[PDB]
């Protein structure tokens, strides 16, 4: 049923990082509430972009929490 | 198809307070990083319990994130 494939699909963005969608949501960014994997907000951190991908509101490794669910 | 309720059913348990099941979560605890919806984090805090629904780890109103997806 199709409508049962959406309601996945969606609760699946929900879940995932929604930069690389390979990793589980299990890092926030404190300054905007934001959430992504830790994995990318590392590679962000590297590649010195310290702006939120969503929100652009800037942020440093200090404001990093990681989060569980 | 089973298989695909059953991805259905943990899906959303991943995204809704585990505590009402009702609301998304979208308030991490800054202090141990479990995340709740926020009306249950403050009937928590009006009922002076005030240790981590999931880990028992001690917080308060200031150790509260408002989070989003
Ligand atoms: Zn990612
Ligand atoms: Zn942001
Ligand atoms: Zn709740
Ligand atoms: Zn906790």
């Amino acid at each position: 049923d199709e409508a049962l494939v959406e309601e996945l699909a969606n609760f699946r963005t929900l879940v995932y990082c929604s930069l690389c969608s390979k990793n589980w949501k299990n890092m926030a960014i404190k300054t905007c509430g934001h959430v992504f994997c830790e994995n990318c907000c590392k590679e962000r951190l590297a590649a010195r972009m310290r702006k939120c991908p969503t929100c652009n509101k800037a942020f440093s490794s200090n404001d990093l929490l990681t989060v569980h669910l």
